[PDB]
């Protein structure tokens, strides 16, 4: 099992939900990005796993759930079983992690993508060792409902280029953004 990532995208004001929606229109390559990132595995055989709360499981579209290619688990303490279409299911961070070291998922996944909402956010990113966000930064403000946490620069560094990621400001839709890759070595 390989490295442990948080994924997400957030508007200027820290937004990342509203209503079960985006808070921003559709952005197409903010979509592809966030898709190429978690699918892609860096070893032949093995697949990602994508960590998410429940309320951003059941904001996915049903024709894209689960999210194909890439082992889905989701986070709940009220569920019972994983939810259709899903497979596993965990009360907590840890325990999931965890459950990546069992044989079940030690010999398929490579890489673990944490891809929302709030509070899986703030449990990964407070977890111990090494840890990476992807950001993306929406330069504007949107209304929203769900926020981002704010992230410790004590603990995190910020990097200037990372392989296969454009450093250059993006735009769709009359909307600007950037990729950003931080790191720790906690
Ligand atoms: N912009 C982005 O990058 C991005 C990413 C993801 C989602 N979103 C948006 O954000 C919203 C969804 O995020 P959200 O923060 O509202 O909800 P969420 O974190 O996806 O789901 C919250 C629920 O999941 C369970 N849960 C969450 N964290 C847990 C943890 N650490 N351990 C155990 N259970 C945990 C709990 O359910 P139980 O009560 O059943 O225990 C909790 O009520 C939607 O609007 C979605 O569109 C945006
Ligand atoms: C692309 C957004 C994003 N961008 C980065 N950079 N990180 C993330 N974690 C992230 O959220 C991914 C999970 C939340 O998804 C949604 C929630 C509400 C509405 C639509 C979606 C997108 C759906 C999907 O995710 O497939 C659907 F289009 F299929
Ligand atoms: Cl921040």
């Amino acid at each position: 099992v390989g490295s442990l990532n948080c994924i997400v995208a957030v508007s200027q004001n820290m937004g990342i939900g509203k209503n079960g929606d985006l808070p921003w229109p559709p952005l197409r390559n903010e979509f592809r990005y966030f898709q190429r990132m978690t699918t892609t595995s860096s070893v032949e055989g093995k697949q990602n796993l994508v960590i998410m709360g429940k309320k951003t499981w059941f904001s996915i579209p049903e024709k894209n759930r689960p999210l194909k290619g890439r082992i889905n688990l989701v986070l709940s303490r009220e569920l019972k079983e994983p939810p259709q279409g899903a497979h596993f299911l965990s009360r907590s961070l840890d325990d999931a992690l965890k459950l990546t070291e069992q044989p079940e998922l030690a010999n398929k996944v490579d890489m673990v993508w944490i891809v929302g909402g709030s509070s899986v956010y703030k449990e990964a990113m407070n977890h111990p060792g090494h840890l990476k966000l992807f950001v993306t930064r929406i330069m504007q403000d949107f209304e929203s409902d769900t926020f981002f946490p704010e992230i410790d620069l004590e603990k995190y560094k910020l990097l200037p280029e990372y392989p296969g990621v454009l450093s250059d400001v993006q735009e769709e839709k009359g909307i600007k953004y950037k990729f950003e890759v931080y790191e720790k070595n906690d």
